[PDB]
């Protein structure tokens, strides 16, 4: 006797570009990042009298 | 490792002339300044009675 049973699917959620959480970060796609080492950003201010 | 940006400030300059703080002021090019000693503005008031 083949007996069926009942499951109940995983509730799934508002993904990351769809959250109004993404207006205060600027998102890209960086493919392959487990090979970075480090990443820098270099300010030059220059300062005016 | 990486770089991921190179940024820099730019000083915009702000003319006196576009300020509204020269609204209080009156202002003349005056070439050779260098040359004078003093100014002098005369005033003359009639005074009825």
């Amino acid at each position: 006797e083949a007996l069926l049973g009942v499951y109940t699917n995983v509730v799934e959620f508002v993904k990351f570009l769809e959250t109004a959480l993404a207006a205060a970060c600027v998102n890209t796609e960086f493919k392959d990042l487990r090979r970075m080492i480090d990443g820098k950003i270099q300010f030059k201010i220059s300062m005016p009298t």
